[PDB]
């Protein structure tokens, strides 16, 4: 049921994901935070009753009022600065266009609610949100706007695709690969997902507001509540989280934090960097003999799971910049160099060989990978 989203056990666990967050962001800069980005999906939060609007609403500072006796949803309330041992948070949602179908009531509470916020007599330092759609609305309004519409413009944080699309518009370029920088994937990105979603507001066009926001953030988000995926065996995580961080470096000039968060446990969430997280699941999967002993015996799609977390890891070192030689080093040692593994994929797959050994090849020359010897560089190319 929509109307009960977010659950009471989405709130819980998305209140304390919201704290831990912002205790890590202040453990890695020594200042609090005032500007996360995060991706928002529609089967995650079916699955765990809204677990990413829940942490969104934590982080601006307001909770859902239920019904007590049904558990519907029936409104808001703002957390006042008396219940704030930390500052306001701002924040941007990307949603997915699934998202947009399944949860727009949950669209037009946290529009809503983050207008509410904004509109609070509280201080820079413990509201960032207000001071930001103010002074926003006041450059509007110098510069001839209506003071309605100025409020609308400087008050959306929700956007997407266009009504109707979906996806985040990259799979086009990134697959053929004809992108000179980071630039040419910020631009796609940008055109693709800048509609804005509110209350009463279905998808208007409106890419300016969305640089503009995506220039105040200092860290990118994204929740995942389920280790059947991981952000190696699908496109869809670098496309959003990664494709995001692209895009503030393109507008900034400097790449924020991403952090990539884990909800699988409800009770415990943990917050770990997109670096952590990449490291274990090279250590846990992509590199873990067991894990590799297994695709051994599946043949065709098991060598496909080998070249597809290339390409991911690839696509990752790409947007973000957030993969080590070390963990190209261990793709290439224990896929290529382990020739058990090489002549498996020469075998039964010889497609998914050539792929492979082609994203280690424009690893090295992109600069994303300083192989161990030059031993390395010829037997890749060679094999292509
Ligand atoms: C995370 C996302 C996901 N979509 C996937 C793959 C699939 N979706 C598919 C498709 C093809 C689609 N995947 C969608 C649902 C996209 N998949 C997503 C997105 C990014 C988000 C989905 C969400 O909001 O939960 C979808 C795009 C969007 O909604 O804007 C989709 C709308 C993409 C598009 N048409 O451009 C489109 C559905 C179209 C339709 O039918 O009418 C497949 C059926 C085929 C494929 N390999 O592309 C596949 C099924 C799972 C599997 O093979 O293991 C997952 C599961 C890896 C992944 C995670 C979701 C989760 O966390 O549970």
């Amino acid at each position: 049921d929509s109307r009960a989203v977010p659950t009471p056990a989405a709130w819980e666990l998305g209140k304390k994901s919201a704290e831990l967050l912002i205790t890590r962001y202040t453990q890695d800069h020594g200042e609090w935070p005032t500007s996360f980005g995060l991706t928002a999906w529609g089967t995650s939060n079916m699955r765990t009753g809204g677990d990413d609007i829940a942490q969104a609403l934590a982080l601006i500072g307001v909770q859902p009022v239920w019904d007590m006796a049904s558990r519907r949803v029936t409104g808001y309330e703002i957390v006042p600065p008396a219940k704030l041992a930390r500052p306001r948070v701002d924040v941007t949602l990307r949603i997915s266009g699934f998202f947009r179908d399944a949860f727009p009531e949950q669209i037009a509470l946290f529009d809503k609610a983050v207008r509410a916020v904004g509109a609070l007599d509280e201080d820079v330092e413990d509201n960032p949100i207000a001071a930001r759609m103010k002074a926003e609305q006041a450059r509007l309004v110098a510069g001839g706007a209506d003071p309605q519409t100025a409020e609308r413009r400087a008050g959306y944080r929700v956007f997407g695709s266009k009504p109707g699309a979906y996806g985040a518009g990259l799979q086009a370029l990134i697959d053929e690969n004809g992108w000179a920088g980071r630039n040419d994937l910020a631009e796609a990105w940008l055109v693709w997902g800048g509609y804005a979603y509110g209350a009463g507001e279905e998808g208007q066009a409106e890419r300016g507001l969305l640089e503009e926001r995506l220039r105040s953030v200092q860290a990118v988000v994204q929740n995942q509540d389920n280790r059947e995926h991981d952000l190696l065996d699908s496109d869809d995580y670098y496309q959003f989280e990664g494709g995001m961080a692209a895009t503030v470096e393109s507008l900034t000039g400097a790449m924020p934090s991403v952090y990539h968060n884990d909800h699988s446990r409800p009770e415990k969430p943990v917050i770990r960097a997109l670096e952590e997280e990449l490291s274990r699941v090279v250590r846990g999967r992509a590199a873990n003999p067991k894990w590799i002993a297994g695709v051994m015996r599946h043949g065709y799609k098991g060598a496909a799971e080998i070249a597809a977390t290339v390409d991911y890891l690839f696509a990752f070192a790409a947007t973000t910049g957030k993969v080590g030689n070390h963990h190209f080093e261990a793709v290439y040692q224990a896929y290529i160099a382990d020739r058990a593994v090489h002549d498996f994929m020469a075998e039964k797959n010889p497609a998914a060989l050539a792929e492979t050994a082609a994203k280690l090849n424009e690893a090295i020359e992109r600069g994303f990978w300083t192989p161990r010897s030059n031993s390395a560089r010829f037997e890749l190319e060679n094999l292509s």
